[PDB]
């Protein structure tokens, strides 16, 4: 039975697709520690978004799966009869999750503690973490997308699924020769606006483009949308998060019946300020809850702020250096061998991560056994499930096969990279087993991983869902 299942992962991964590639392909059933396969394991690979598999286990490990994260707003003091304050400070210690809603309620609060009138200046201070925005080896033509947002300790999250860093640009036709309209969404009155876009003929060929040209805060609009085209909607970075954040809080503030009569920038809470006056906070929900949108969707910002998270509660040190030894020291007392692991990042973005399938595996079974096991394994895809929200980025993967609903597992995609690692429950044993596929030249092996993934739902003693 261990034999057939052996020829059948060699017959696999003998795939055209895997033409000039390195695989590491480990299958471990955690129940005993038996070696099931084993092919290149001890090799060194690019995890892409496997890397958050270490990222959140170390997050578990550091600030349990009841941490949350603070905003607040402070004034030198409170206000008095006039209702008046002189500089008003938001401040953000790091939630990932923090929403425009979020902002208005803030806003309401200030306002119900008396506050009628900001008569300084309104600052976004992220000084909770540092202000190295970006990982030195990340790529900058990827800068403009969701994926490559920069990270601040005070960031706005769009949306359910916590896109942090961004706004979201509407581009709408309008009759044919006619400007297309650009509505910048939450960065109006904050980024720039540069519309080049025409609106084509109806049934002319779609060539719009939105950028952000590197090094600045502008949207530029170029190319057609035909005019019988459905509106294009893109998420698309900003600079500075938490200036935005700021931005954002002034028309809060104004909203709510708070004139601000300075002006809006970056700035941390002065030192002199002998006891500050705390005018409206919010707290996030714990990190259980965060993990689902962050692990099931792949949010690397979530990562990233999680790894400078790390740093401040080790080191009192919001930065890569301190949370990526935070990271490592985590696994470590954990006991993850960690010999085989570089870190350059928490999301998998850097190429300059390095992994092995064993000490994937190896993490796979010690995550099983920590007091979180629960927390961590509902945060990952499960194969083939519909619901964006349990199936993440396998909800269109392994449907009607062996592994749906079965098989939960982390993914990770780029440029001649690409990983499954996870659980294959069954009427025989939970296998854990990596897959990272490094050096590629045409699509992803999806299918390769897939059909590995389903052997081994078939071997669990599994049957497709008809
Ligand atoms: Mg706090
Ligand atoms: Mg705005
Ligand atoms: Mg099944």
């Amino acid at each position: 039975r261990l034999t057939e299942l052996r020829e059948d992962i060699d017959a696999i991964l003998e795939d055209p697709a895997l033409e000039g590639a390195v695989s590491g392909v480990v299958v471990v059933d955690t129940a005993t520690g038996e070696e099931l396969y084993s092919r290149d394991g001890g090799e060194q690979l690019l995890p892409a978004s496997n890397m958050k598999l270490f990222t959140a286990a170390a997050a578990l490990e550091v600030l349990g799966a009841d941490h949350s994260f603070g905003t607040e707003v402070a004034a030198e003091s409170a206000p008095g009869r006039r209702g008046e304050v002189q500089d008003l400070y938001l401040v953000g210690r790091g939630d990932p999750t923090l929403s425009a809603e979020d902002l208005d309620a803030m806003a309401a609060e200030v306002a119900a503690s008396g506050v009628r009138t900001v008569r300084g200046d309104l600052y976004a201070d992220d000084t909770w973490f540092d202000s190295e925005r970006l990982v030195d080896d990340w790529w900058p033509e990827d800068e403009p997308y969701a994926y490559s947002a920069q990270i601040s300790a005070l960031t706005v999250a769009h949306g359910e699924r916590f896109d942090t860093g961004v706004t979201e640009v509407s581009v709408t036709p309008a009759a044919e020769g006619e400007p297309a309209d650009v509505d910048l969404g939450a960065a109006e009155g904050y980024a720039e606006l540069d519309n080049r876009a025409v609106t084509g003929a109806a049934g002319s060929a779609n060539t719009l483009v939105i950028d952000r040209p590197v090094g600045t805060n502008t949207i530029a609009v170029t190319g057609s949308l035909p005019a019988d085209a459905a509106p294009v909607t893109a998420l698309r970075t900003v600079d500075e998060p938490a200036a935005l954040a700021g931005h954002l809080f002034e028309e809060a503030l104004e909203s709510n019946g708070v004139t601000v009569k300075g002006d809006v920038g970056l700035g941390g809470v002065p030192a002199d300020w002998q006891d500050a006056e705390v005018l409206a906070d919010h707290t996030s929900a714990e990190l259980s809850e965060i993990l689902v949108p962050f692990m099931k969707f792949s949010n690397n910002g979530h990562a990233e702020m999680l790894v400078k998270s790390i740093g401040q509660e080790t080191a009192g040190a919001g930065t890569w250096d301190a949370g990526l030894v935070g990271v490592e020291e985590a696994l470590s007392g954990l006991g993850v061998d960690t010999a085989g692991l570089v870190l350059n990042d928490g999301s998998g973005l850097s190429r300059g991560n390095l992994v092995t399938a064993d000490t994937v595996v190896d993490l796979l079974g010690q995550a099983g056994s920590a007091p979180w096991a629960q927390t961590w394994s509902a945060s990952l895809p499960v194969a083939g499930e519909s619901d964006p929200f349990v199936g993440g980025t396998l909800a269109n993967r392994m449907r009607g096969t062996a592994a749906e609903g079965v098989v939960e597992a982390k993914t990770g995609t780029m440029s001649g990279v690409s990983a499954l690692s996870g659980y294959v429950p069954g009427p025989e044993g939970e296998l854990a087993f990596s897959i990272v596929n490094n050096g590629h030249s045409g699509p992803a092996p999806l299918a390769v991983q897939d059909a590995i993934a389903v052997r081994l739902a078939e071997y669990a003693g599994h049957q497709a869902p008809e």
